């Protein structure tokens, strides 16, 4: 609108110079009679815990990262966690701690009494069932 | 009504500006001291908690998220445990917890005994009960 710089000047002398500190010691007072007044609770909705691990390093120079687990990073890890966990509950015992080898004595039966009487029983079985491609059971 | 503007002027000189921290000083006060008078229990329903991590954080400039956990975000992560805590009450053991192989003996017996005639035993079954697609199960 205008062709001024967006950013400008300003400068300190004296009693504001002393006491800059001071202002940032004013935040932080308000900030934590804040967390007095209102404890634990507080964290929910008027005024920020202001999360101290990456911004600040950025700021008085100095960059992020380093102890910063970044967000791609953080992100991953916890995909990681979650596919751990849910190797976990695959197979969720199961192999063993299902009742009792009903399952093994009945292949038991399957391979005993006529191989090809148990294919087409198999195939009986999975009518009674269906939506599952006969050709995945022949990748395990 | 009036045409004035809806937002208007103010003047602080001395001690007013010396004591606005004090004025912010006896709310915080007042506040501390009901809590000291009711404690946890005042938490319900004359003077509010307060909740200090979103508004506040904008007043005195700055905007609100970052680390806050957004209300859509909230629900989100809510409603992700509801369902993980649900695939947990869903099929809660199951093939481990049941009590004894019988209805694994069955589909050995469907499997063995009279193919059609177990597929007749099955319909006789959704018989017993009803109002279920027989064309669901071969989605399994």
């Amino acid at each position: 609108v205008t062709g001024e710089p967006l950013i400008k000047e300003k400068a300190v002398t004296g009693i504001e110079a002393i006491g800059r500190g001071d202002d940032r010691n004013k935040l932080i007072d308000f900030i934590t009679t804040a967390n007095q007044a209102l404890g634990p609770q507080a964290m929910t909705q008027f005024l920020n815990v202001e999360e101290a691990l990456r911004r600040l390093a950025a700021s008085g120079s100095i960059d992020t990262t380093n102890l910063v687990k970044t967000k791609a990073q953080l992100q991953q890890e916890a995909a990681a966690q979650a596919e751990a966990e849910q190797q976990a509950q695959q197979q969720q015992l199961l192999e063993t701690g299902i009742k009792s080898p009903a399952m093994a004595q009945a292949v038991k039966n399957f391979q005993g009494a006529d191989p090809e009487r148990a294919a087409q029983a198999l195939s009986a079985i999975t009518s009674e069932t269906g939506g599952i491609d006969a050709d995945q059971l022949t990748e395990a």
